[PDB]
């Protein structure tokens, strides 16, 4: 059980040494796409780079690439798509993505400002009367309520089709408290979110798969996923305590390079789940 397996690697401070085993075991597979030239500036950084084999591909006949990953993961039934922040001349393409996609909610873990830097575009309107037009894709983008929280902010947008005249409703989860530097002190309030995006219906089959970022789209994004994927085989199973954290890490970087970057968000993804299993049990 993965609480005493907490205990073990913490009291004899394992927690560099697990994270360097992960890393050495992690899959490695051709991203010759995100590589060519024509896409040097649909990258944000030049070290993360999706997969060829699980890349989302933009439905334009031009250029088909952004900077995005398909982790489908078959036991839990549960996808992702997990990207970059979108950069200045990606946004118009992060919003076809979740058009093409059918996707219903993007899950924000960053700030647009960290550390004194832009680590996103602003990509969703600041209020309701300035809306955004993508001329690129063809897209309308309004903001129709914001629920402003303590811990994160929920947002209704339309997003419009401009071509067909559809529309969709997108609900945005922004997760506004994540600190600069490490990780919370306590999982409380990013189970709490976790809760409320899936109450939202964003993460059900019934739609397409939930949109996920923060800066590069590895670390935060990462424990996001590897947290809601444990809980829900934690459910499925005739065995809670058969759930290795390690293991569906393991299955997750065969999708996307790099998730979870620290030891310290590893330790996290540990203790988010371990206490969601109380909320779950």
């Amino acid at each position: 059980e993965m609480e005493k397996e907490f205990e073990q690697i913490d009291k004899s401070g394992s927690w560099a040494a697990i994270y360097q085993d992960i890393r050495h075991e992690a899959s490695d597979f051709p991203s010759r796409v995100a590589k060519l030239p024509k896409n040097k500036n649909r990258n944000r950084y030049r070290d993360v780079s999706p997969f060829d084999h699980s890349r989302i591909k933009l439905h334009q006949e031009d250029n088909d690439y952004i900077n995005a990953s398909l982790i489908k993961m078959e036991e839990a039934q549960r996808s992702y798509i997990l990207t970059q922040g979108p950069l200045p001349n990606t946004v118009g393409h992060f919003w076809e993505m979740v058009w093409e996609q059918k996707s219903r909610g993007v899950v924000m873990l960053n700030r647009v400002m960290e550390k004194g830097s832009l680590k996103c575009a602003q990509y969703w309107p600041q209020k309701e009367e300035k809306e955004m037009i993508f001329e690129d894709t063809n897209l309308k983008l309004t903001l129709i309520s914001e629920d402003i929280k303590s811990y994160y902010t929920v947002r209704q947008l339309e997003l419009e089709n401009l071509t067909t005249q559809e529309t969709r409703e997108i609900l945005h989860f922004h997760y506004t408290t994540w600190p600069d530097f490490g990780v919370p002190e306590s999982p409380a309030s990013f189970l709490n979110f976790l809760f409320k995006v899936r109450e939202s219906g964003s993460l059900s089959p019934e739609h397409g798969p939930v949109v996920v970022h923060c800066s590069a789209g590895i670390g935060r994004s990462g424990t996001f996923c590897l947290a809601d994927t444990c809980l829900l085989l934690m459910d499925k199973r005739k065995d809670p305590s058969s759930v290795d954290i390690k293991k569906v890490l393991l299955e997750m970087r065969k999708f996307r390079m790099g998730l979870i970057q620290t030891a310290d968000q590893l330790r996290f993804s540990y203790l988010a789940v371990i206490e969601g299993a109380k909320f779950i049990m």
